């Protein structure tokens, strides 16, 4: 049932922007947003973006049967979607190159099989998955014949102008395609942006609606989530505009634990962090991982019992960067850890820290 698999993500705290100077140096290295992400395994956005918490009103007026993910991955976000919105069906599309998933993987995990997405780009090429090419657009309706309402878009691109290219090609779609044409001009965008410059217009015809500044973007970003309709251009966000919001989220607010706990994927970060790691995590389990020992994988098993040992051994606090930048600053060992263990590895390291902090007391 997915709406029962809804109580395993957290609830998002974000601040929407519709179309003085805040500051505050945490003084952390480690990337304390996976904190309550604990119970997703090979990717975990939705913990971070909802479309029935930033945008439930338009999801409910425009009322889509069918919803379009491009560039997402592991499908996460389309995973959360899909428990939000029981009904709907979904078009999946990720670039294909062997370096990230272009198959839903964390879907399949969390929903169980693949049944509503009626389209997960099987026999597609690297040029028809790439969303900065026109033959991924010209086949987006080789199954669904429903117009692009609304079309999700989570891409990491590998260069700044790919997401320009990006935008273009969807207009260029929206107001060229028989299907989409024929629905008229009510169509939405709703996309990751990495603000940088100001007075940067977005392409003709294309306008943004709102900015979405979300409590799960990494702190040292500039990551925002626009929504962009057809409409006289404006110009997109720049960093100092995201810089405020994205301060008063993280200097104000905490980060929701997951109402349930999801024992298997718990373990399965667990194992995937310290082969053989148990939960619960206590003195014993922790003493069993030093025995077990007695090179260079055990000079990175004592790094990760070392951190796991100072985490059990701090006084509980709220999920918030005052509480991270205090467990980081007590710890002796915080340069030689993110000396030793690589980025994979300290998201992992964060997914168990943040469930041994809920689990306490
Ligand atoms: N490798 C990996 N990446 C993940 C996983 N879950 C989520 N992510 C990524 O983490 C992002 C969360 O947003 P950010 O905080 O902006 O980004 P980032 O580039 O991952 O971050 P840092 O780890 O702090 O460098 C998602 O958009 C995914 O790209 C996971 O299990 N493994
Ligand atoms: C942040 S991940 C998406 C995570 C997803 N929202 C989830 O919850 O699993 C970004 C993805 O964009 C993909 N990507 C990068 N460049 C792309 C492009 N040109 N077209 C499509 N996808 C692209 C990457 O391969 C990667 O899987
Ligand atoms: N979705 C995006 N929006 C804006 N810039 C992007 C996007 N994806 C990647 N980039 C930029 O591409 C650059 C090179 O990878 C990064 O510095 C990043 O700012
Ligand atoms: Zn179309």
């Amino acid at each position: 049932d997915p709406t029962e698999q809804l109580a395993y993500f957290p609830k998002i705290t974000f601040e929407r922007l519709k179309n003085g100077k805040l500051t505050r140096n945490y003084m952390i290295l480690l990337p304390w947003q996976h904190v309550n992400r604990y119970n997703f395994v090979f990717s975990s956005t939705g913990c971070k973006v909802s479309l029935k918490t930033c945008i439930g009103k338009l999801m409910k007026d425009l009322n889509p049967k069918v919803l379009y993910f491009i560039g997402e991955g592991a499908g996460n976000w389309m995973a959360r979607t899909a428990c939000e919105y029981p009904d709907i069906k979904f078009v999946y599309r990720s670039l294909k190159d062997d370096l990230d998933h272009h198959y839903p993987l964390e879907y399949q995990r969390v929903i169980g099989e693949l049944s509503r997405i009626i389209d997960s780009g099987e026999g597609l090429s690297m040029e028809t998955t790439d969303a900065t090419q026109k033959t991924h657009w010209d086949l987006i309706h080789r199954v669904s014949k429903d117009a692009l309402l609304i079309t999700l878009c989570d891409a990491e691109f590998k260069d700044r102008d790919d997401f320009f290219k990006m935008v273009i090609l969807w207009r260029k779609h929206v107001l060229s395609c028989r299907i989409c044409t024929t629905y008229g001009t009510d169509l939405y965008l709703f996309a990751k942006y990495h603000a940088k410059d100001c007075n940067v217009k977005l392409p003709f015809f294309v306008r943004s609606v709102a900015t979405f500044i979300m409590q799960g973007s990494k702190l040292s970003g500039s990551e925002c989530y626009i929504l962009l309709t057809l409409g006289h251009h404006n110009n997109l966000p720049c960093h100092g505009e995201i810089q405020n919001s994205k301060m008063k989220i993280a200097v104000c607010n905490d980060f929701y634990a997951a109402k349930k706990l999801d024992n298997k994927s718990i373990e399965a970060n667990c194992k995937s962090l310290l082969s053989g790691l148990r939960i619960p995590i206590n003195k014993k389990e922790l003493n069993r991982q030093r025995r077990l020992l007695t090179k260079w994988l055990t000079n990175k098993a004592n790094t990760i019992i070392d951190w796991l040992e100072h985490i059990l051994n701090s006084p509980k606090g709220e999920l918030n960067y005052d509480f991270f930048e205090a467990l980081e600053n007590t710890y002796p060992n915080m340069i030689k850890l993110i000396d030793n263990l690589g980025n994979a590895e300290i998201k992992k390291l964060i997914k168990v820290t943040g469930y041994m902090l809920v689990s306490k007391k």
